[PDB]
């Protein structure tokens, strides 16, 4: 049941539905908004691997840490990394490395990202899985969705300017089961405390992409 | 001169000077302390993983966090992996799994651990890894003295029956150079800090093997 409960909040307040979204799959979104957005996630993007080591530093589950661990080098380790992915991603919009630095996060940006942060620091590590769940669950569908607008209304004949989400496609297909899994393997009588992370991350999401309309 | 006084506070109160390793040397520690000491560090090596995350997940710079994360891969991933490795230690000594797992941790392991927490959950990045550097730093000759006790005294004639020790003669030689490396890379003007890590740090080591001679 609470699994269930769970994907049933982000299926009912999923990404896809924002109307940033319904844009993007219809092709209705300026170069501005798409390089906007994507600036604007460089903050998340940074931040994600310190979500998961935050919880692996509170966490005494020897097995979960392994699986902490197991996304956190999918995430980070090696060249190209998820970062270096995203960064390429960026400049092949346009924006030059010089302007992706200089880009100061948005209040709505800094918001989302101590949202998570919130979650992955605090008493529940089951609850801190979930906020993070509540966001990588919807990447996969999310990532072919980007791919098919990027080609079919922003010009990209190339494969290699989406990497990002060629990798996501299929990467965070395994990171959400790992998730799934964390979950119940961390869970202590908590499972109020990951309902609320996902409406709370979920509606956090919400806020971020209001914030290009 | 940071550095150096880093490594002379680490010099001037190394592990090997402690009572308990000098009777190491010697041969004079019964196999009951051997065991015991063994069970007892187990809480720090389980908890090791912790520190470096811990430093990870407050650290921004990009560049260092591929060095923690190098460490961290290093300790943990795989099979066997660092903590494997010790309950093979435990294991080759005599002491059951059953009673690895039931050992409650000394108050004296509690607060080494704690120590080496406090620092890496704390606002300086650089003395969280001057923390560990001050004990990592000191691992590549402690695992050869270990080693060489070990089958000098104590019948270790099967040298898979040391394997962490092996691993960290030269895994931590590693370790330690990538710690320095980070420590100035990730320095705010808290020099002071680093300085005030390592000395708290030796101590506490001290007072985890001041238990071992009750
Ligand atoms: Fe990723
Ligand atoms: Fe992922
Ligand atoms: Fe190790
Ligand atoms: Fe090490």
């Amino acid at each position: 049941n609470f699994l269930d409960q769970l994907d049933l909040i982000i299926q009912n307040k999923h990404m896809l539905e924002h109307t940033f979204y319904v844009k993007w799959s219809k092709g209705e979104l300026t170069k501005e908004q798409l390089q906007a957005y994507a600036k604007d996630y460089y903050l998340h993007i940074k931040a994600f691997p310190k979500y998961l080591s935050a919880i692996h530093s509170r966490c005494d589950d020897l097995e979960a840490r392994k699986l902490l661990l197991d996304n956190l080098m999918d995430e980070e380790n090696g060249y190209p990394n998820h970062i270096d992915l995203w960064k390429q991603f960026v400049f092949a919009l346009g924006v030059t490395p010089e302007e992706l630095e200089a880009h100061e996060p948005s209040e709505a940006a800094k918001a989302k990202v101590a949202t998570f942060m919130r979650w992955c620091t605090g008493d529940s590590l089951a609850a801190g899985v979930a906020a993070l769940y509540s966001y990588e669950s919807q990447i996969p569908r999310i990532a072919r969705e980007k791919i098919r607008g990027l080609t079919e209304y922003f010009g990209f004949s190339n494969p290699e300017d989406y990497a990002y989400f060629t990798e996501h496609e299929e990467a965070d297909v395994r990171h959400a089961r790992e998730e799934k899994a964390l979950i119940e393997m961390l869970l202590k009588d908590d499972a109020d405390k990951v309902l609320e992370a996902s409406q709370e991350v979920t509606q956090s999401l919400y806020g971020f992409l209001d914030s290009f309309l």
